[PDB]
């Protein structure tokens, strides 16, 4: 006989127990719940036996908890979890054996130190991980951590105590945000590879340089936000790049702009259209800046002086 | 053409934009969207316009936000909105004119001081309602204020400044949770009506007395959680009372349990039988319950002193 504690609500597949101040979750729920809602309650860990029967459960909600440790393969029995939301707690390290079906995962605002790259060898459906808001320094990131997902398009690190692009990142990535965190520089090694990376927000940390080659492995990007960092000149590599569309460089400390820093000396048939390009808030101003410089924009709307 | 804005993922009818500290709710999404989630932003107001061209919109997500004011009807043009999720903001009051498809309205941990009748006329699709943790009190609820919700099976209104239950709530209520406030007692008036009324919560409030006469107007509870209050013996009614099977009295004041206090007399074969009594942490002891007081309960298990 499946119960629904006291003040959750039960139905139509969802077990909704937000707000309770549970101390623990709830056992016995009934076996087709399909999602769990454990959202701003004290729940300060999960035991193994914590989420049996539960096989059909594909998102799990345990955001505003106090979580602080949670057994190896606790979520295992969860055969069809695809998300998983563990963001406002206070994890340690990222939790080992994870279910394989896995899609998104949330650890938004712990205090996550170390990132092991065994916490994700064989998620293969992972999708999108966002670990922002965490102590976590780039000494704490296995390289190739995040190696082992397959499918991985988006991964996002932002608010951290990161200082340099992570090492051996998946191909299949799409997206690399890592905005608000302490990186001084761009290498060119960590974004090698990345030949379907089509946004890159590295905005409001202190980067000061971008070494040439860096955009150069990221063949296909189309975004690039770099503004709010500490610029000396726009990067190199925007005039022979194909793909790239967007690029912020508003709020840094840009000395001067050559007359082929965005566009190749001939018009480029095969080079996309820039279809935004931000220069504000730096030392240059729009009387120091050649009218040739933008020769291959087609839009005055597009930059933004 | 619609637009992911930067750092959110929007993958099948979800747009999602949890932890990215926006400022105010993105304009511009896929018509389509089915589930918006701006969890854990900087909104600060939601605006007339913020959601134009949303009419597939089933789920709104603002959880964890700065919201201090919402304008009139602001969601009104989300035609098929169907759960509501407000919790931990700035509010002072609920939103007037929301969508009549409204299902589930949850405000938990705002500073919601004034409960307008007028906020939940029409809105007859309306089943869950949780609003705990707010500064409102008694006063601040007028009178009938829920009635407007034909088809409301459950309402929470824990951890307030509330004294006393609400006055005129909907008869179709199977639940009321009214958990960790300050109510003083119960009066029979405001249960009047809820022949429905299957869970009473009352728990973890400053109760005293239970008038007679209460519970008899809630014919069909089965669920009477009383414990950490200020009883000073079992609420009457519970003998002649037909349905009622759960009645927790832990962590009270109860002098002493007479002997027709949870049974009555003969033997009545239209009472449905206990399954649980809890009488633990109070003055009365277990040898000064004499053993015929328990005489229509068939499981010792059932009674926990
Ligand atoms: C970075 O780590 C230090 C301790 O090493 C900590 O004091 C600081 O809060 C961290 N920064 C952030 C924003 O996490
Ligand atoms: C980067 O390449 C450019 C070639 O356009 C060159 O002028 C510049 O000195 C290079 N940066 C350094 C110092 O390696
Ligand atoms: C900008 O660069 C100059 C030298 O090129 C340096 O003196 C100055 O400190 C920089 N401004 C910033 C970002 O503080
Ligand atoms: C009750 O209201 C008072 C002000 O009238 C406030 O100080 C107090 O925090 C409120 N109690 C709760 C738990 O909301
Ligand atoms: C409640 O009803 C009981 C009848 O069993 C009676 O003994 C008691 O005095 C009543 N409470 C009061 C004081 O109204
Ligand atoms: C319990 O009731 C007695 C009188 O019946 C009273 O003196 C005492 O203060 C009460 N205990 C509590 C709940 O403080």
């Amino acid at each position: 006989g499946p119960v629904c504690p006291f003040r959750c609500q039960c139905h139509l597949r969802v077990v909704q127990c937000s707000d309770l101040g549970l101390e623990k979750v709830p056992k016995d729920l009934p076996p087709d719940t399909a999602l769990l809602d454990l959202q701003n309650n004290k729940i300060t860990e999960i035991k193994d036996g914590d989420f049996k029967n539960l096989k059909n459960l594909h998102t799990l909600i345990l955001i505003n908890n106090k979580i602080s440790k949670i057994s190896p393969g606790a979520f295992a029995p969860l055969v069809k979890l695809e998300r998983l939301y563990l963001s406002k707690n206070q994890l340690k390290e990222l939790p080992e054996k994870m279910p394989k079906t896995l899609q998104e995962l949330r650890v938004h605002e712990n205090e996550i130190t170390k990132v092991r790259k065994s916490v994700f060898n064989g998620l293969n459906q992972m999708i999108v991980v966002e670990l922002g808001t965490n102590p976590l320094k780039s000494s704490g990131i296995e390289n190739g951590a995040f190696q082992g997902m397959k499918k991985l398009s988006y991964i996002r690190i932002a608010d951290t105590n990161i200082t340099t692009i992570p090492q051996g990142l998946p191909p299949s990535l799409t997206e690399l945000h890592l905005d608000g965190n302490k990186i001084t520089k761009v290498d060119a090694a960590s974004l090698k590879g990345l030949n379907n990376l089509a946004k890159l927000g590295l905005s409001f940390n202190s980067i000061s340089a971008v070494d040439n080659g860096s955009l150069a492995n990221t063949p296909h990007l189309r975004e690039l936000h770099l503004n709010n960092n500490k610029l000396v000149k726009v990067p190199g590599g925007l005039a022979d790049h194909k793909y790239i569309q967007v690029v912020y460089l508003h709020n840094n400390n840009i000395s001067a702009i050559g007359s082929n820093d965005f566009c190749p000396p001939g018009y480029n048939t095969k080079k996309a259209s820039y279809s935004g390009v931000s220069l504000f808030s730096n030392p240059v101003q729009y009387w120091e800046i050649q009218p040739s410089t933008f020769r291959c924009v087609y839009v005055r709307a597009a930059v933004q002086l």
